RNA sequence: GGUCUGGGCGCACUUCGGUGACGGUACAGGCC
């Protein structure tokens, strides 16, 4: 959309 | 950052939708 920042925050919380 | 968001930016991917724990949680907001 760009990935919407909550979205960001959510990349690092698929993993960790 | 407990954590979620929002929508771009400055960059790289790609079906051009979204994917990218990159500058960067930085910006401004929710129960902090």
């Amino acid at each position: 959309s760009r990935p919407s920042g909550a979205e960001r925050r959510r990349r690092r919380a698929a993993a960790a």
